[PDB]
């Protein structure tokens, strides 16, 4: 029970708000705007229920505490949000300091004001590098200038910015305000992992996809406590089959780390009474390219010398869907193939089709140009976030709210 905005009176009061408005650019405009869309609803929240300022605050890219305004300004970002608002937005060219203080002490009532990355200072992250590329440690009593400037930019604070509150930065726990309220993206985003990891419907599955294991034992172990099923996919499997059957993989992803703790994760799964599907046959392909020549491979034929496995076949996709079939709760992390590519995109596509159908007969189902939005209960805007959470971590930023 952590205060939300819907719950913080802002009638007449200033409201800082960091948000997650780390998008996709190309050199350097937005390539995917939906951050910034997630955000529009705490935002317009807060304009209709009489707040006098919303002052954003956020970070983008990894500057690393040196000012990089000619690549990672927020600047195009206001241009976008004035679209997504339909008001205007103030730009600010930097975040703390006296000039920006005195701009957001008493803005005209309803001002949307959106400050400079806040990366550009070393004390957000409290670590970063030089113009040389060397290490630098931010000083004690500039981080507490840096919060304290922060601090003074509202009267309350919002926290938006689910995807940053796995890091102990400035801008996520060291804002000092009476209340201290996430916003509706990070209500919603909590609300959907602490019901499906604390209290899940059941079967609950886990799906787990991507490329490397040993980033993924905590994850797998964590969600080994929760689940009832779980898919072991994507070209983490190559590692689980290769142990576990002897399989001949090729030039498939192995992770030699992790094959060492392979057996220990499926005792895990055999006394937790949770049935573990791997994928049983393959799409191949003669190198790692979007174009390679393809083939088709099972566990029992090897995938042959020289070749790898990119995607999951059709059998595999018909016990996913067997699996997904069973589920009243599904997380999904990781794809289950290089989808990216359409030729290693089957079995994704298809899995992400059944995932559909569940939702549309009631099923709780989260992923970790299209409108995602109608067709799953709930799409992440938070990867290593959300990952944090799955492995079973406390979140600083939502540990650092208010209580009420
Ligand atoms: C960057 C990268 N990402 C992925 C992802 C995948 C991948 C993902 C899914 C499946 Br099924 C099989 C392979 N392979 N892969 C490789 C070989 C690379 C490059 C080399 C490596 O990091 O091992």
């Amino acid at each position: 029970n952590k205060l939300t905005l819907d719950k913080l009176d802002v009638k007449g009061k200033r409201v800082v708000m960091r948000v997650d408005f780390n998008v996709p650019m190309k050199n350097n405009q937005i390539t995917n705007n939906q951050r910034i869309k997630a955000a529009v609803p705490s935002i317009k929240f807060c304009l209709d229920n009489g707040a006098k300022s919303v002052v954003l605050m956020s970070h983008l890219g990894r500057p690393d505490g040196v000012p990089m305004p000619d690549k990672y300004s927020l600047e195009p970002v206001a241009v976008e949000l004035k679209s997504l608002l339909g008001k205007d937005v103030l730009f600010l060219k930097d975040c703390v300091g006296p000039e920006v203080e005195k701009a957001c002490a008493n803005p005209a009532a309803g001002s949307v004001i959106l400050l400079e990355n806040l990366r550009f200072h070393v004390e957000e992250e409290g670590k970063g590098k030089d113009a040389s590329g060397n290490k630098v440690k931010a000083e004690p009593a500039k981080i507490e200038a840096f919060r304290a400037s922060l601090s003074k930019l509202g009267d309350v604070y919002v926290n938006d910015a689910f995807g940053t509150a796995h890091r102990a930065h400035s801008s996520m726990v060291g804002v000092n305000l009476p209340q201290k309220a996430g916003g509706f993206l990070m209500k919603k985003e909590l609300n959907y992992f602490a019901k499906a990891l604390e209290s899940p419907e059941r079967p609950f599955l886990a799906i787990l996809g991507g490329a490397k294991v040993a980033d993924k034992i905590q994850l797998i172990n964590n969600m080994l406590d929760k689940v009832n099923e779980m898919i072991i996919g994507g070209g983490m499997a190559f590692t689980f089959l290769k142990v576990l059957n002897n399989m001949e993989i090729g030039t498939s992803l192995f992770d030699e780390e992790g094959a060492k703790i392979v057996k220990d994760l499926m005792s895990k799964a055999e006394k937790n009474g949770v049935k573990i599907t791997l994928p049983v046959d393959f799409v191949t392909a003669d190198k790692f390219d979007e174009n390679a020549k393809t083939g088709q491979a099972t566990v029992a034929s090897g995938i042959p010398a020289g070749w790898m496995g990119l995607d999951c076949g059709p059998e595999s996709s018909k016990k996913y869907a067997e699996a997904v079939t069973r589920a009243k709760q599904i997380v999904w992390n990781g794809p289950v193939g290089v989808f990216e590519w359409e030729a290693f995109a089957r079995g994704t596509k298809a899995l992400m089709d059944e995932v559909v159908k569940a939702t549309s007969r009631g099923c709780i189902t989260i992923i970790g140009k299209w409108n995602t939005e109608d067709k799953v209960s709930h799409v992440s805007t938070g990867g290593g976030a959300s990952l944090e959470l799955l492995e079973g971590k406390v979140l600083p930023g939502v540990d650092a709210l208010s209580n009420i």
